[PDB]
């Protein structure tokens, strides 16, 4: 149905359907069954690149491009900047250079087109297929087509032209789709903060064109792996009955439809949150989650961020200015007491009085023996405190002040 079309378009489906569906589920990290479960269908409905997921190089490293026409969605200058900046991402990590040409036939011709546009791959109206591009070669080789039926933006709203152009131009240069959800070359549209090459993208492009001569040696964000025993966390919170773990740009949480873990961008839920969260907790009575970075914090109700945030922590919680960031936090459901961990110390805040309890830079070591003097992340579940510090997870009883178990940080995951 949807399944048959998707597999035909993207998995070269000419039961052969069952095998193609398994291949699709493998690609997207779904449970490989060959059957169309609700998550599989969710993925199939995601806006994405029109290039298939299943099956060279420009000879020269100096390439030209031409923007044949411009979407009325944005000023021409924003279109030029979005495309220029996309070429720049790839040229930053290779010897490739790109020159914009204003007439004639370039290596890479860029256009905005609707439906049928004369190359055997028609677009499909708003959503679905957002764009496609052709592998290196003569004629239409290199060319990138954007579906004009999309609403193109220059910000976080769907769909950011710069983000999609960086992906399309990857194809133009010889790349194919990645299974890494952190990569620009992932098939489905994603957006998180500033568009950048993941390490997977850098590795893939350099394996075709080589490294740049820049003494830096540009690096990109690596995508966390749930079953990597070296996995550590930025922050963790309970949220409406489940536990969400945060690392860099991503959240992880258990999910029956994914064998190890559901891993996706934080921006799927909360685009306005900054990159690199430091702590998070739920205030259950207000149906609210709060995220901390530096001296600022953001409040959130389900998938929506509240107004007026960020707010600073000094005015809101009454920390002294000496506190420059918080390391971890949890709010205990039946008390309204929030514990904020800051290096080797902790504070207790009363949410209903909206002030710190008396007596409160206390030492973590005095009241939480055995977990060490620093906390990466913490949450509460069934009255226990689950402290994370590096690769180590402590299940700590606040009643007896004892460490029950000590496991890997990734132990909640089906590994
Ligand atoms: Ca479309
Ligand atoms: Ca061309
Ligand atoms: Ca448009
Ligand atoms: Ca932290
Ligand atoms: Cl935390
Ligand atoms: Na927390
Ligand atoms: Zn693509
Ligand atoms: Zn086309």
């Amino acid at each position: 149905d949807l399944v048959q079309k998707y597999l035909e378009k993207y998995y070269n489906l000419k039961g052969p359907v069952v095998e193609k569906l398994k291949q699709m589920q493998e690609f997207f990290g779904l449970k490989v069954t060959g059957k169309p479960d609700a998550e599989t269908l969710k993925v199939m409905k995601q806006p994405r690149c029109g290039v298939p997921d299943v099956a060279p190089r420009w000879e020269q490293t100096h390439l030209t491009y031409r923007i044949e026409n411009y979407t009325p969605d944005l000023p021409r200058a924003d279109v030029d900047h979005a495309i220029e900046k996309a070429f720049q991402l790839w040229s930053n990590v290779t010897p490739l250079t790109f020159t914009k040409v204003s007439e004639g036939q370039a290596d890479i011709m860029i256009s905005f087109v609707r439906g049928d546009h004369r190359d055997n791959s028609p677009f499909d109206g708003p959503g679905g297929n957002l764009a496609h591009a052709f592998q290196p070669g003569p004629g239409i080789g290199g060319d990138a087509h954007f579906d004009e039926d999309e609403r193109w933006t220059n910000n976080f709203r769907e769909y950011n032209l710069h983000r999609v152009a960086a992906h399309e131009l990857g194809h133009s240069l010889g790349l194919s789709h990645s299974t890494d959800i952190g990569a620009l070359m992932y098939p489905s549209y994603t957006f998180s903060g500033d568009v950048q090459l993941a390490q997977d993208d850098i590795d893939g492009i350099q394996a075709i064109y080589g490294r740049s001569q820049n003494p830096v040696q540009p690096i990109g964000p690596q995508t966390p792996k749930a079953c990597d025993s070296k996995l550590t966390f930025d922050a963790i919170t309970t949220i409406r009955g489940e536990v969400m773990f945060f690392k860099d740009r991503f959240y992880m949480r258990t999910n029956p439809f994914y064998p190890e873990v559901e891993l996706n961008f934080i921006s799927v839920f909360w685009p306005q949150l900054p990159n690199g969260l430091e702590a998070a907790y739920e205030f259950a009575d207000r149906d609210e989650v709060r995220f901390f970075k530096g001296n600022k914090y953001w409040a959130v109700q389900g998938q929506n961020v509240l107004h007026g945030y960020p707010k600073d922590i000094y005015s809101s919680f009454g920390f002294p200015r000496t506190v420059k960031h918080i390391d971890a936090a949890l709010s205990e459901e039946n008390t309204g007491k929030t514990y904020f961990f800051v290096a080797n110390k902790y504070w207790r805040y009363d949410e209903y009085k909206r002030s710190m309890d008396p007596g409160y830079p206390k030492m973590i070591a005095h009241d939480f023996p055995g977990i060490g003097h620093k906390v990466d992340a913490v949450f509460m579940k069934d009255g226990f405190f689950y402290f994370f510090h590096g690769t180590r997870q402590y299940k700590f009883d606040p009643k007896t002040k004892r460490i029950l178990t000590l496991q890997k940080a990734n132990s909640w995951f089906n590994c």
